[PDB]
């Protein structure tokens, strides 16, 4: 792995949509979080190293 789901939710970018999905947010190689509030639930991953 290059890329790691661990993002400050300050910092987490959108990747999705309203009501995306896991599956939707996997299609596109991103993260999915919905426990946070204020942030996008499907969001860019980080890089590594």
């Amino acid at each position: 792995q290059t890329e790691t789901c661990t993002v400050a939710p300050r910092e987490r970018q959108n990747c999705g949509f309203p009501g995306v999905t896991p599956s939707q947010c996997a299609n596109k190689g991103c993260c999915f979080d919905d426990t946070v509030r204020g942030v996008p639930w499907c969001f860019y991953p980080n890089t590594i190293l």
